[PDB]
């Protein structure tokens, strides 16, 4: 039997699924540790590896990329879980190794690849404490080219009065995503700052794991794919909307929570964003 992770229902994805909107023909790139393409609950359409020692993008030695990918697009069938946009075209852009780290050069190569391959939506559930002109340029180019770029805000929690949002989430062109639990409370780990845009479920998220498994993970890494998935549903409904329009709609129809420094605009609601 298939189970629907709490987070999927919390952002109101099932309402669209019911209407026949599931992300068909929307190309979503998961820039992460790869995706196990052998998992029976995922369908990988393509991708590329930018990790010099791990050339197959379809082998996930970490487990993180696979878990993120399932939140976006675990298939609607009779097994496992259900993603936010189960009919999307999923691309594994491998830029992290088995240990979950990666060089900026690799990440940027992955972004360049996504632009050139006409991805509609980019998901980056990764972050570093420092930026670079090259990192900023790549994300800015993707947005200028019409791509929706979503990133995890970071797991740094609070720090006096400063922003703890990492890069690339800090860049204005990117949608920076913080995490809430099932009760809509901000997770204590979720990074904070004026750059935070939206929140999504990120505590104990059940998703796919390599080797035909399923398990829960917590983090703003788990939050970001709910938003990437959300963008894919919107585009399946409104194929001629620009990335700007998709983004404004998501931001403009959230359920407001606390202060923007901690919650951004609040929790996304895809049903309201889809008009
Ligand atoms: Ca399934
Ligand atoms: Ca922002």
């Amino acid at each position: 039997a298939q189970s629907v992770p709490y987070g999927v229902s919390q952002i109101k994805a099932p309402a669209l699924h019911s209407q026949g909107y599931c992300g068909s023909n929307v190309k979503v790139a998961v820039i992460d540790s790869g995706i196990d393409s052998s998992h029976p609950d995922l369908k990988v359409a393509g991708g590329a590896s930018f990790v010099p020692s791990e050339t197959n993008p379809f082998q996930d030695n970490n487990s993180h990329g696979t878990h993120v990918a399932g939140t976006v697009a675990a298939l609607n069938n009779s097994i496992g879980v259900l993603g936010v946009a189960p009919c999307a075209s999923l691309y594994a852009v491998k830029v992290l190794g088995a240990d979950g780290s990666g060089q900026y050069s690799w990440i940027i190569n992955g972004i360049e690849w996504a632009i050139a391959n006409n991805m509609d939506v980019i998901n980056m559930s990764l972050g570093g404490p420092s930026g670079s002109a090259a990192l900023k340029a790549a994300v800015d180019k993707a947005v200028a080219s019409g791509v929706v770029v979503v990133a995890a805000a970071g797991n740094e929690g609070t720090s006096g009065s400063s922003s703890t949002v990492g890069y690339p989430a800090k860049y204005p062109s990117v949608i920076a995503v913080g995490a809430v639990d099932s009760s809509n409370q901000r997770a204590s780990f979720s990074s904070v700052g004026p750059e935070l845009d939206v929140m999504a479920p990120g505590v104990s998220i059940c998703s796919t794991l390599p080797g035909n498994k399923y398990g829960a993970k917590s983090g703003t890494s788990m939050a970001s794919p709910h938003v990437a998935g959300a963008a894919a549903l919107i585009l399946s409904k409104h194929p001629n909307w620009t990335n700007t329009q998709v983004r404004s709609s998501l931001e403009n129809t959230t359920t407001k929570l606390g202060d923007s420094f901690y919650y951004g605009k609040g929790l996304i609601n895809v049903q309201a964003a889809a008009q």
